[PDB]
C-alpha cells in the first residue's frame, strides 16, 4: 500500500555517459576520427531496461548521474518535466531525490503518453506531483507554445531551477521555438526574474550540423552523451543557463564521444530484477510467455502455435480470416525463432561487439526486421536482455 522509492532505485541500471564542458577558444589539436560500423539493425540501447513497461528513458538519462553537483547547489523542492511522455525519467528521479515535487507536461496528442503512467506504476501514488497537467488543452501541454510556459506557475510557485526537457521535435526551428519561450518566461516571469539567472535547462536535442549558434543569451554549460542513445542517431542531452549565447554541440564531437562509448563500455545490468515488470513485457511481446524463459517454455508456446494453427474457419460473418490469423502466428514464430537464437548462444559482455554477433549469428535477421514492428523489436530487446542477465 506505501512504498520506499530508494529501495526501487536498484531496479534501475547504473548510468554510462560522457560530459563535455563548454570552454573557450579550442584544444587547436585537430584531433582524429573514432569509426567503428557495427553491423546491427534492432535497438539494442533497450537491453538493460527489462524492469520498464511503458517509458524507459531513467535507463538512458538520470539526474543524480549528470547534474548531482548542480542538483547539491541549486537543491529544487520542485522540478519541472516537460514533453515526458509515461514519466520514466521523473519516476527515476523520485527514486533519487525522495523529497522532490513535481510539475508534469506532455503533449495531449493522444498518439503518445500524456499521462505518467510509468512514475505510477514505480512510485505508486502520484502525490508528489503537485501539477500532472489535468484540465489542461492541446496548446497549454505543448512546449513550443506560449500559453504553455503562462500556466506552468498554475500550482507550482518555485522558480523554474531546473527544467527536464525530453520532447522530440519536429524541426529544430521546433527546439528552437521552446529554448526562446523559456528565455522568455525566465526573464519575464514575476517568480523566476526574483530567483535571479541561475535557472537551468536540461534538454535532448539531435547534433545535425555544426557551429549552429543557440538563440541571444542562451549558453551551452555541458553536452552530455549517453550509453542509453540509439547507437544510429546523433542524440544527446544539452544543460543550458542564461548568459552570452555559444554553439550548439557539433554532429562530428557526439559520434566521437558516442564511438567510443559503444567501442569501450558495457551495459550495467540493473542489480535487481523486477518480476513482475519482467512478466509484464513476456506477456506484451508475446501473450501467455511465462519466466523463466527456457526450451521448456520455447517448446510450450510452439505447442500452443501448432495446435492454436489447425483451427477450422467457422464464425457468423467472413470479417476476421485465419488466413490473417496466420499472420500473428508468423510474429509468435519469428519472436520464438529469435529467442530460441538467444537460449541456444553463448554468454557474453553486454556490449555492442557482442551484439553484432548475435545478429550476424542469425539467419532471418531481415525477416525479423520486416515482420515485426519498432514497438515489438523494442519489447523484444527488453525480453533478449533479460535472457542474457540470466545466463550463467
Ligand atoms: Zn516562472
Amino acid at each position: 500500500q506505501v512504498i520506499d522509492p530508494t529501495e526501487q532505485l536498484a531496479y534501475f541500471p547504473k548510468i554510462t555517459f560522457e560530459r563535455l564542458k563548454n570552454y573557450d577558444t579550442s584544444s587547436n589539436y585537430a584531433k582524429g576520427k573514432l569509426t567503428r560500423n557495427y553491423m546491427i539493425l534492432l535497438p539494442w540501447q533497450h537491453v538493460n531496461r527489462y524492469n520498464f513497461v511503458f517509458s524507459s528513458t531513467g535507463c538512458k538519462v538520470s539526474l543524480k548521474t549528470c547534474i548531482g553537483k548542480l542538483m547539491k547547489d541549486l537543491n529544487p523542492k520542485v522540478l519541472y518535466f516537460i514533453g515526458e511522455g509515461a514519466g520514466n525519467w521523473m519516476a527515476r528521479t523520485a527514486c533519487e531525490y525522495p523529497d522532490i515535487k513535481f510539475v508534469y507536461r506532455s503533449l495531449k496528442d493522444d498518439l503518445d503518453h500524456h499521462y505518467p503512467l510509468e512514475y505510477q506504476r514505480v512510485i505508486g501514488e502520484l502525490s508528489r506531483i503537485i501539477d500532472s497537467g489535468e484540465g489542461l488543452s492541446m496548446e497549454t501541454t505543448d512546449a513550443t507554445q506560449k500559453t504553455h510556459w503562462d500556466l506552468i506557475h498554475r500550482v507550482s510557485k518555485d522558480a523554474l531551477l531546473i527544467t527536464l526537457c525530453d520532447a522530440e521535435f519536429k524541426d529544430r526551428d521546433d527546439f528552437f521555438k521552446m529554448v526562446i519561450l523559456w528565455r522568455k518566461h525566465v526573464l519575464s516571469c514575476r517568480i523566476c526574474t526574483t530567483y535571479g539567472t541561475d535557472l537551468y535547462l536540461f534538454a535532448k536535442y539531435h547534433a545535425k550540423d555544426c557551429n549552429v549558434k543557440l538563440p541571444f543569451f542562451v549558453r551551452s554549460v555541458a553536452t552530455f552523451i549517453m550509453q542509453g542513445s540509439k547507437l544510429s542517431g546523433s542524440e544527446c542531452y544539452i544543460l543550458l543557463t542564461l548568459g552570452h549565447h555559444n554553439n550548439l554541440p557539433c554532429h562530428g564531437e557526439i559520434q566521437n564521444s558516442k564511438m567510443k562509448i559503444a567501442v569501450c563500455n558495457d551495459f550495467y545490468a540493473a542489480k535487481k530484477l523486477d518480476n513482475k515488470s519482467i512478466e509484464a513485457n513476456c506477456k506484451s511481446l508475446l501473450s501467455g510467455l511465462r519466466i523463466p524463459i527456457n526450451k521448456k517454455e520455447l517448446n510450450r508456446q510452439r505447442r500452443l502455435l501448432t495446435l492454436q494453427s489447425n483451427h477450422s474457419s467457422v464464425a457468423t460473418v467472413g470479417g476476421s480470416k485465419v488466413i490473417e490469423s496466420k499472420w500473428l502466428t508468423n510474429k509468435a514464430n519469428t519472436i520464438i525463432d529469435w529467442l530460441e537464437h538467444i537460449l541456444n548462444s553463448p554468454k557474453g559482455e553486454l556490449n555492442y561487439d557482442f551484439f553484432e554477433a548475435l545478429e550476424n549469428t542469425y539467419p532471418n535477421m531481415i525477416k525479423l526486421i520486416d515482420n515485426l514492428g519498432n514497438a515489438e523489436i523494442k519489447k523484444l530487446i527488453k525480453v533478449t536482455g533479460y535472457m542474457l542477465v540470466s545466463k550463467k
